């Protein structure tokens, strides 16, 4: 009787979801909105909607969108990367768990999924912004995988410097395509598209990434990660084409150790610097893929001060 | 200037993806394929078809997409769930690790959304079933989350069976409407609406779940999880009312041992076969959800089936 009809109410209703529901389950994510950085990619869309001009407020949707999508991602990948600090303060899954922060951030790439249907109503429309949006997440995706697939099978594959690019191509460049891919769907305007520019913007991104995290140390997190980063594959293709086979080893060696030991990771970092100058020759290729821009007197690439800050 | 060339070449053209490289990033998923259940599932789907009549080739997309969708949820739930077994085999985590397993296991999650493109040509109909399919993956991770948190974060909040059936609805709910509420929308055809029934079917399939994980021991898992389990939220409900605080605070502080010692286990089952009588509670609440269907002469929640209600768990 009772219980019968208690269950057919239930049954016949959508599920119960209540706010405070909703506040339990942002917790790991509300967490990582505390990191700066907000309004850096903010002024990067304001700045690129100088060209797309795109409403106020669709600009504010689309804005979200890419928000929801950064954070979920940095939150899934401090957990591939064991990372205990991002911009200076802990790693959510440190204080949630890996359990929530990862069922949180799944979630939060749902809603940006359902914010898609907020910036059109026009069917044909959203049917490729849906399609732009599903693209550049499975980029993303095909990215983060091989990051991880070389960093966790090391030693088995030692990417090439191509194959670096290709892997960035994808992992860095997904959200850089997305957002200016969106924005240039919606444009009501505007000239050649600015994705070849978008994808040398994430591909500096990158490079300089990986770059800052050893020569600010020179925490070098990334060599307690073991991953193989720009320098690093450098160094272990230079090595090796020199047939210095001992320091190829050591480089190896260091990386797997996932050591948080300040002498060993001084001790690449030497390798790095007296034997291989992978720092220096770092440093050189992100000013020539800059150069490539500030040279760029004919606009083939751009329709400064945010590419210097590209960083943050 | 042939770095300028290189260069110049790579961001003129789409991302590089090679056959290859596909394979090796799908290792935790195609090691989950070994699992059995796939021909369980397609045998609800096609029950469901004998109402729905979708032509073959388009029930086999939409297969597909409930496949990806139910084989990348349970990889990420064997992590959220520290599971070391899956049907009987090793979780992809152990093998593969966490981080290629989350990573594979949301690149399916998309790859599944790009298939939907394949079921209709018709924009219009295109928006409702991507509709569908982000409504329900939403409402899986929100029960997800209250399943995961008021575990790890125990005992904060001691849930009610009612909080329990609603985490359930969300959690469990979640894919039984999204295979359902698809085939819906594309069907030709057909009676009442069938969410009822699969919301019913979700509910009995979960608590099932649970009490077997239990029953089955009486290698009770879940204990080891520290699980909200329907047993356990009986349990803790009735201990809190009937004011058996020592037996309250056990059960919490069994739980919260994450333990794999099968005598400590083998207590706290025996605490709810004896002193809370939740094991019994269980199966009776079971039967009472399973005879709401089996007594549904006027086919209020039914549209075989009664077969796959006696073979839910597999
Ligand atoms: C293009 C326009 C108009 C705006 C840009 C909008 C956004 C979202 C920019 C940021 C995109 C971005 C930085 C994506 C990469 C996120 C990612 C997958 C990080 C993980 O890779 P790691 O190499 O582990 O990064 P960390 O070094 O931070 O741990
Ligand atoms: C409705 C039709 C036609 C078919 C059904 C098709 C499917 C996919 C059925 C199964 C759906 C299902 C059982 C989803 C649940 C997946 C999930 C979120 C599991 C995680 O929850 P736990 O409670 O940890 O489960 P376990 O006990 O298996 O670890
Ligand atoms: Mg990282
Ligand atoms: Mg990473
Ligand atoms: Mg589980
Ligand atoms: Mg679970």
């Amino acid at each position: 009787n009772k219980m019968e009809a208690k269950i057919d109410e239930l049954i016949n209703n959508d599920p119960v979801w209540s706010s405070q529901n909703e506040s339990l389950i942002s917790k790991p994510y509300n967490h990582i909105l505390l990191k700066p950085g907000k309004n850096f990619r903010l002024n990067l869309i304001v700045q690129i909607n100088r060209v797309m001009n795109l409403p106020k407020d669709q600009l504010a949707i689309v804005s979200q969108i890419v928000e929801l999508l950064h954070n979920s991602s940095l939150l899934i990948d401090d957990i591939e990367d064991n990372a205990p600090l991002r911009r200076g303060q802990t790693t959510s899954h440190l204080i949630f768990g890996v359990p929530s922060t990862i069922n949180t951030a799944n979630y939060m790439y749902f809603r940006a999924m359902q914010l898609v249907s907020q910036l059109t109503t026009k069917e044909p429309l959203y049917h490729n912004l849906i399609t732009i949006f599903n693209e550049e997440l499975i980029n993303l995706h095909r990215g983060q995988g091989l990051d991880i697939y070389w960093r966790d099978f090391l030693p088995e594959i030692i990417p090439t410097q191509e194959m670096y690019l290709n892997m960035v191509m994808n992992k860095t460049g997904g959200l850089f395509r997305l957002t200016l891919r969106l924005m240039e769907a919606l444009s009501p305007s505007h000239g050649h598209s600015l994705v070849p520019f978008i994808n040398l913007l994430g591909i500096i991104y990158q490079i300089r990434d990986d770059y800052l995290n050893l020569k600010d140390f020179q925490f070098a997190e990334d060599i307690t990660e073991g991953k193989l980063s720009f320098p690093i594959v450098h160094a272990l293709n230079f090595t090796k084409t020199k047939g210095q086979t001992e320091q190829h080893n050591e480089i190896l060696r260091i990386l797997l150790l996932r050591t948080s030991d300040k002498d060993i990771k001084l001790k690449l970092i030497q390798i790095l610097e007296f034997d291989t100058n992978s720092l220096a020759y770092t440093k050189n290729f992100i000013n020539q893929l800059v150069n490539m821009i500030k040279n760029d007197n004919e606009n083939k690439y751009l329709p400064l001060y945010i590419i210097d800050h590209l960083s943050e």
